[PDB]
């Protein structure tokens, strides 16, 4: 039963570390996804802008 | 002379507007160069920002 206490405390100290690391991954995964959405909207702006300049030179061509 | 003046007036008007077209193109790339420059600095830094999150996420699990 005391060997269990050593084992239980070992996994408990690892489980609380697991809780800390998992949340940190959860914290960064959300921030990465929000910054991902920043990149997703990033091209959408210039994609609209690359093809508006793509069309604006058409009049300046002919 | 008048017949060539019509050509002269046409070529002068279209080129003086073509200079406007040229500068309109210059402002066209100015945003395009800036936005591409704005993206590539943002793209590279955010990718390694994700790798930084990815590394620590890998570090916590490995």
């Amino acid at each position: 039963i005391d060997e269990l206490t050593t084992r239980k405390c070992s996994v408990d100290a690892r489980l609380q570390a697991e809780n800390e690391r998992a949340e940190r991954q959860d914290r960064g995964l959300k921030e990465a996804e929000t910054t991902y959405a920043k990149l997703v909207e990033s091209q959408k702006t210039l994609v609209d802008f690359v093809r508006k300049e793509y069309e604006d030179t058409k009049h300046q061509k002919y």
